[PDB]
Parts: C-alpha cells; structure tokens; sequence
C-alpha cells in the first residue's frame, strides 16, 4: 500500500529510477 511514499526502507531496493509512483516521495532520486 503506497500512500504517499513507501521508500526509505533501508536494505530494500526501491524503484525510483524508472517511474516514481509515491505521491509524496522523499527519496533523493525524486525531490
Ligand atoms: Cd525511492
Ligand atoms: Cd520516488
Ligand atoms: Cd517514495
């Protein structure tokens, strides 16, 4: 369930290099 952003999990491999989805991503790959 991706509400606004389900990244910054530390360890896991988020996919913010292809196409971001989070509505409120805070990853350095999408500011
Ligand atoms: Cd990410
Ligand atoms: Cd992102
Ligand atoms: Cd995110």
């Amino acid at each position: 369930m991706d509400p606004n952003c389900s990244c910054a999990a530390a360890g896991d491999s988020c996919t913010c290099a292809n196409s971001c989805t989070c509505k409120a991503c805070k990853c350095t790959s999408c500011k």
